[PDB]
């Protein structure tokens, strides 16, 4: 198999461009942005992910910048970038160079789905946890990842670990700076996002945890809407229609669907006789209507539901020892320092 060679920057760390050869490309994923590449760095013999997309020459790529300042573990690390030409003139594309992950949430979910399984509830724990540490950390800049979907929700299946991956919607939210309201993937879009709300938070993406934690609990999408506007049908139909305080405080820019009366389905019912009670409530604090009602990712991270993952006896299925789930920094602590004394236990601490 044909190598190719390129000259790569470094994604943490100041420019030090280096060589660096790989070999046995193929396609796996594209998209409107352009397309997505497995490769093997011939070097280590590690594999990696290579996101390849059309981008102008004189403007600055918004995800290249996002992804140069995060450094987690689990996070998809931006290993290095490089830029490559094309045949028409000034045709540049920007190349991120990405850790490859073997699986996703969302066929692990699959596997078990299409058997007529449920993924055991301490995948749902585990899983559950380390999208909240990754959300916790980068809401502390301020951004907001925008596409929280068990896609984008990479896992190694022998160590269990999560890397949240696909940072192509993701921003620097401001305040008082309007954003587009038709974002995230249908099924895991936030309310205020589908009453067209332009100034919203980065409570968008606890809402889309809050459906990927009922997905893996039920075994099936929890809201599968089959358009934008539908989409706000089949929330309706669990959680009852929105009061219209509950309208106000989604800072909505039209309010003319003209939907009838529902009630609430009680959150009990929604999911299986044999579901956990602190899975229930945890999911009934993250799909909540009012945005500002909603959890924090690091107040999730505490709740009740993750207490199996502090107990020091805990192990996975396989033997091994669960990953490092308490190693929490300053910067990820930030926007509420007194939860270290819970999410960091005993054993844990340094
Ligand atoms: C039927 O055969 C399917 C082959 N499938 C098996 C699973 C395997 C899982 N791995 C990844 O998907 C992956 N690993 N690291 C990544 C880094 C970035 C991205 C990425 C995601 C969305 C949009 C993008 F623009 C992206 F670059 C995906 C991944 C993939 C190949």
């Amino acid at each position: 198999s044909k190598v190719t060679t390129v000259v790569a920057t470094p994604g943490q760390g100041p420019d030090r461009p280096q060589e660096v050869s790989y070999t046995d490309t193929k396609v796996i994923g594209n998209g409107s942005f352009g397309v997505v590449y497995q490769a093997k760095l011939c070097d280590s013999g590690e594999l990696v992910a290579i996101k390849k997309v059309l981008q102008d020459k004189r403007f600055k790529n918004r995800e290249l910048q996002i992804m140069r300042k995060l450094d987690h573990c689990n996070i998809v690390r931006l290993r290095y970038f490089f830029y490559s030409s094309g045949e028409k003139k000034d045709e540049v594309y920007l190349n991120l160079v990405l850790d490859y992950v073997p699986e996703t949430v969302y066929r692990v979910a699959r596997h078990y789905s299409r058997a007529k399984q449920t993924l055991p509830v301490i995948y749902v724990k585990l899983y559950m946890y380390q999208l909240f540490r990754s959300l916790a950390y980068i809401h502390s800049f301020g951004i907001c990842h925008r596409d929280i979907k068990p896609q984008n929700l990479l896992l190694d299946p022998d160590t269990a670990v999560l890397k949240l991956c696909d940072f192509g919607s993701a921003k620097q939210l401001v305040r008082g700076e309007p954003n587009v309201s038709y974002i995230c993937s249908r099924y895991y879009r936030a309310p205020e996002l589908i009453f067209g709300a332009t100034d919203y938070t980065s409570s968008i993406d606890v809402w889309s945890a809050g459906c990927v934690l009922a997905e893996l609990l039920l075994g099936q999408p929890i809201f599968p809407g089959d358009s934008g506007v539908d989409q706000l049908v089949e929330i309706i139909k669990v959680l009852g229609t929105p009061t219209r305080e509950q309208i106000r405080e989604m800072n909505p820019n039209y309010t003319e669907f003209k939907f009838p009366q529902i009630k609430a389905h009680p959150w009990t019912k929604v999911f299986r006789p044999r579901t956990p009670p602190e899975a229930i409530a945890l999911c009934s604090r993250l799909l909540e209507y009012t945005p500002t009602a909603r959890l924090t990712p690091l107040e999730a991270c505490a709740h009740s539901f993750f207490d199996e993952l502090r107990d020091p006896n805990v192990k996975l299925p396989n033997g091994r020892d669960t990953p490092a789930l308490f190693n929490f920094t300053t910067q990820e602590l930030s926007s509420n320092p007194p939860l270290a004394t819970i999410l960091i236990p005993p054993h844990a601490r340094i």
